[PDB]
């Protein structure tokens, strides 16, 4: 059974926060294995995935050594930061970067089927797309560079 | 208006995936820059976030070529494949590791906070609370080591 369904959390405080997944790894922490410091998070501890997992949060929302119940993460004792997380935010240690887009980033949707594919698709075809003139007036939400 | 409530999506057909997030490098890939085939699909296209931008599927549901709406996300146009994208399954491009995490991971949710810190954590007191007796029967679950 999971830990999810075997108490009433809804007894507990509640605190609505914007939750991503991290790793120990250069993308989330700038330090390479190797670095004795790697995986070694702010509170001294080293990175951790247990029934106690290590997170990072803003100690001044969560002091460094709360516990808290992440749904579909398991428990967390706060102990890291990070540049990005303040406010209502937390980072939920996965061992690997896999492991964070499968296990945290994973969402079931329904998409809408517009177009079946022949097999094949060319660069001039897909700028094509890109270039509709009546799709213009949304796509500067789509592009990464200004 | 986000395209999402520009048109009534509703109108076409549908299927129910599960979306994750991928990107050029070598944790999704296997390959580095400098790699002939790096940023390359299977199509032959260069990976796109755009209007319309590359997403990777399974080309028994969705063929190549085939156009997508992904509520959140964007336009689509399969073009990629992967070793584990089977069935109704998507892989979503983005250009960098951290906008995986933070444009398809971030999720908003409740957590329970169960006690406040202190201001510190060693590694004796995780261990005790990962030996926590009564939480044993869970913990299986939360490890990556059988
Ligand atoms: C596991 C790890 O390296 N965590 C680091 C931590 O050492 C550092 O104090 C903090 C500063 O924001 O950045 C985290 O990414
Ligand atoms: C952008 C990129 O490199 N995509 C590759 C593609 O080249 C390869 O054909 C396919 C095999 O499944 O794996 C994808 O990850
Ligand atoms: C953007 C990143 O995926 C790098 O792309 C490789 C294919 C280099 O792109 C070519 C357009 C260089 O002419």
């Amino acid at each position: 059974k999971p830990l999810e369904e075997a108490f009433d959390w809804d007894e507990y405080p509640v605190q609505r926060v914007t939750a991503t997944g991290y790793t120990a790894g250069a993308e989330s922490t700038g330090k390479n294995p190797g670095d004795p410091l790697y995986g070694l998070t702010y509170s001294g501890v080293k990175v951790k995935r247990d029934l106690y997992s290590t997170v990072a949060a803003d100690p001044s929302v969560f002091p460094i050594g709360t516990i808290l119940f992440i749904p579909n993460y398991g428990l967390g004792v706060v102990a890291d930061t990070g540049s990005a997380i303040k406010g209502n935010r937390l980072d939920l240690y996965f061992e690997t970067v896999k492991d964070v887009y499968n296990e945290w980033g994973k969402k079931t949707l329904d998409v809408y089927v517009i177009k079946k594919g022949t097999g094949k698709i060319t660069e001039d075809e897909l700028e094509k797309l890109n270039e509709t003139k009546s799709l213009q007036v949304f796509r500067n939400q789509y592009k990464t560079v200004k």
